[PDB]
């Protein structure tokens, strides 16, 4: 079924998920000159102090770190949002080379990877109900550039070896997501969708201005993952990103 290869890649998704051609699809190019500064946007409130991570899983398209979302432990509020959004998982999209891998681009600049911390609106009771709503999810996206190593990232990198293939998971408790944030919380925001099937248009996207840098040996580890399951032919998990979709009459507001 879907994936990122020539035969089942982004350009084929519309056949099974017609919403791929919809009106608020993601990712988009952020054009910094056309984004409107909106001084009514409140500051973001990232409360990741009580975060409880549980495990890391290679799901065949990325690896996800799942968090216990049964109580308001790690939440996002403020910014463009109304209400409390709970952290449920985070994952990355990366490239086969350092010049590609982000999903969102800024003035057409692609970064080496992009981190998505996925939150759902607690108003709706569970994640499944939240993906039925136009303001059901908020994903915080952070660009990664290659430079110095990110200390907070290394714990994830050291575990990727035990989850090499599709369907492996490993326990991964006590990871603190705060070590993945940039210094500044300045952002662009716009209404959008999930960037992988089922491509539902449930998401308020918050994309931070400031990228974090990771080393080349750290992103190199990402690239060793496999799309396939154990015993299947090896396909390296690289380039698991969707190209920018048309903005078609949405405006990207900026908090700065
Ligand atoms: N790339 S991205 O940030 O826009 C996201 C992709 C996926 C996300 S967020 S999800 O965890 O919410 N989930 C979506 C759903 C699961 C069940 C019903 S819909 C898995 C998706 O692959
Ligand atoms: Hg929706
Ligand atoms: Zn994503």
């Amino acid at each position: 079924h879907w994936g990122y290869g020539k035969h089942n890649g982004p350009e084929h998704w519309h056949k099974d998920f017609p919403i791929a051609k919809g009106e608020r699809q993601s990712p988009v190019d952020i054009d910094t000159h056309t984004a409107k500064y909106d001084p009514s946007l409140k500051p973001l409130s990232v409360s990741y102090d009580q975060a409880t991570s549980l495990r890391i899983l290679n799901n065949g398209h990325a690896f996800n770190v799942e968090f216990d979302d049964s109580q308001d432990k790690a939440v996002l509020k403020g910014g463009p949002l109304d209400g409390t959004y709970r952290l449920i998982q985070f994952h990355f999209h990366w490239g086969s080379l350092d010049g590609q891998g982000s999903e969102h681009t800024v003035d057409k600049k692609k970064y080496a990877a992009e981190l998505h911390l996925v939150h759902w609106n607690t108003k709706y009771g569970d994640f499944g109900k939240a993906v039925q709503q136009p303001d059901g999810l908020a994903v915080l996206g952070i660009f990664l550039k290659v430079g110095s190593a990110k200390p907070g990232l290394q714990k994830v990198v050291d575990v990727l070896d035990s989850i090499k293939t599709k369907g492996k998971s490993a326990d991964f408790t006590n990871f603190d997501p705060r070590g993945l944030l940039p210094e500044s919380l300045d952002y662009w925001t716009y209404p959008g969708s999930l960037t992988t099937p089922p491509l539902l248009e449930c998401v308020t996207w918050i994309v931070l201005k400031e990228p974090i840098s990771v080393s080349s040996e750290q992103v190199l580890k990402f690239r060793k993952l496999n799309f396939n399951g154990e015993g299947e032919p090896e396909e390296l998990m690289v380039d698991n990103w969707r190209p920018a979709q048309p903005l078609k009459n949405r405006q990207i507001k900026a908090s700065f």
